[PDB]
């Protein structure tokens, strides 16, 4: 039954903490601190991991997160598991076990490649090759009728083999309708992933320069969008234009979007 999928799902995400060994501060993030980690595997050996540390909510983060190790595709992150600690003062301390990516976030990696030292200048190709892992990310996401609900570049990885996955399931993110009546569908994840495709192309820039967060609504409401790129192809353009348009229903799905995307890239000498 839908429980009994549930209770499996729960004792397969649950890491037993003497498993795992902490080790330094990467980061600050959202809810808390993101650290380097070791997990001792079923086979004997240890594996670098990064570690996330944060009745009901504790409950509410533990079904999340067997629903989330549940997902198996190479454009979204693996969640390798979690573990409860618990504090001096008797609250709880929700860590959650995801894979450590040398190569760290995409926005970073696209900042950093405009840098001497950085990784060298990025071709038009490989960043259509990222638009493309993203958008084979969120078509498996979609499918599942799991929303994302915060895709931008700072949440998407880079793995060894420069595969991009999606990560972590903002204003200037959030689709016209999201900002209006605060209704979130997977056309709203479709605008959010415009703005990621017009983060990659700009290399790292903010969306919409020269335009203050308190007045992007109404920026919206006048049926202004992102500017195209210096260098961006007008095909590329109207692919990321069409994910803005104002009605939701006329916005493609993930799946048209990753077609679209493909065959852009075959036709690239
Ligand atoms: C350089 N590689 C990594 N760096 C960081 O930095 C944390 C990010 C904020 C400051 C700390 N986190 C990593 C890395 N590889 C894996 N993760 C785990 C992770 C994600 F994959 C996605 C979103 C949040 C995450 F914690």
């Amino acid at each position: 039954s839908h429980m009994e999928e549930l209770q499996n799902k729960l004792e397969d995400v649950v890491i037993d903490r003497n498993l795992l060994i902490l080790g330094r501060i990467l980061g600050e993030g959202e809810f808390g601190s993101v650290m380097e980690g070791n997990l001792k595997q079923e086979d004997g050996t240890s594996l670098k991991v990064a570690v996330k540390t944060m009745q009901r909510e504790i409950e509410e983060f533990l079904s999340e997160a067997a629903c989330m190790k549940d997902f198996s595709h190479p454009n979204v992150i693996r969640l390798l598991g979690v573990c409860i600690e618990m504090s001096s003062q008797g609250i709880p301390k929700p860590m959650v076990i995801l894979p450590f990516m040398k190569y760290g976030d995409l926005h970073t990696y696209l900042l950093y490649s405009r840098l001497e030292t950085g990784p060298r200048h990025i071709p038009l190709q490989t960043l259509l090759r990222f638009m493309v892992d993203i958008a084979l990310g969120m078509e498996y996401l979609s499918n599942r009728n799991f929303l994302h609900r915060d895709l931008a570049a700072r949440n998407c990885m880079l793995r060894d083999d420069m595969t991009v996955c999606v990560a972590d399931f903002p204003v200037k993110w959030i689709a016209i309708e999201s900002l209006a009546d605060r209704v979130y569908t997977s056309k709203s994840d479709v605008w959010a992933f415009g703005v990621t495709m017009w983060e990659i192309a700009t290399r790292g820039m903010t969306p919409y320069p020269g335009v203050q967060n308190h007045e992007m609504y109404d920026y919206l409401l006048h049926g202004h969008r992102l500017k195209q790129p210096e260098d961006c192809l007008d095909e590329l353009y109207e692919i990321m234009y069409s994910c803005w348009r104002t009605d939701p229903l006329d916005r493609p799905t993930f799946s048209v979007l990753r077609l679209q995307l493909e065959r852009l890239l075959e036709s690239l000498p």
